[PDB]
């Protein structure tokens, strides 16, 4: 069946961008915080959270970071820091109705890095608690591997290739990466896939 019933009322698509450099900067810090709220059955985008984030440990974006992500210094200057952005997320979650225990939602990311490594690592560095809703997620690469029977080599680009989808927007823009996740999910649901939590 195409677009079967799903286990969640909403899927929350997230794909950070972070400071970076060649070789890699340390520590990395989140600079773009997107969440797309997808209707759980149709995978259509119903709401968007989007904030750029001001880094503090390495406050000046490197040339490599701006080239990779397209994020220029003026986009992070004057922004709230991660601590405040996380409070804005909680407020957005509340207004969207996602803190009701009987509304079931789950984050979806391309890989485990965002919520297994990046967010808890920075929150630990800053001494910040991680909200419980960030502690479960679906790794789209793993979901795709069950839906298609194969392991994608390079993330969103190869999942779009395998599904004959045109890429949306710019790779390594957090919000555009989220739109591609959402488009891949919609196609997997069209083919009949029922999404499941993959995080441990
Ligand atoms: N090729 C790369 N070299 C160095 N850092 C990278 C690279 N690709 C991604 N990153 C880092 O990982 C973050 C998330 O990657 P992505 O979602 O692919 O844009 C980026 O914002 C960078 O901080
Ligand atoms: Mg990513
Ligand atoms: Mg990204």
């Amino acid at each position: 069946m195409s677009f079967p019933p799903q286990r969640y009322h909403y899927f929350l698509v997230l794909d950070f961008e972070a400071t970076c450099d060649k070789p890699q900067i340390h520590p990395q810090e989140i600079i773009e915080f997107p969440i797309l709220k997808l209707n759980g059955r149709t995978m259509e985008i119903e709401s968007t959270f989007h904030m750029y984030v001001q880094p503090v440990v390495h406050p000046q974006l490197t040339p490599f970071c701006t080239e990779l992500t397209g994020i220029i210094q003026a986009m992070v200057d004057g922004q709230p820091s991660l601590q405040q952005v996380l409070e804005r997320v909680d407020e957005w979650m509340a207004k969207e109705g996602l803190l009701d225990p009987n509304v079931k939602s789950i984050f979806v990311t391309c890989g485990d890095w965002d919520l297994k490594v990046m967010l808890p690592g920075q929150c630990q560095y800053l001494g910040l608690p991680v909200a419980d809703y960030f502690k479960q997620w679906i790794n789209l690469k793993k979901a795709y591997s069950f839906a298609m029977g194969c392991w994608p080599k390079n993330g969103l680009l190869d999942m779009n290739k395998g599904l004959s989808l045109q890429h949306i927007g710019r790779p390594h823009s957090g919000i555009d990466d989220c739109k591609n996740i959402a488009n891949i999910m919609k196609t997997l649901a069209y083919r009949g896939f029922i999404f499941k939590q993959t995080s441990k």
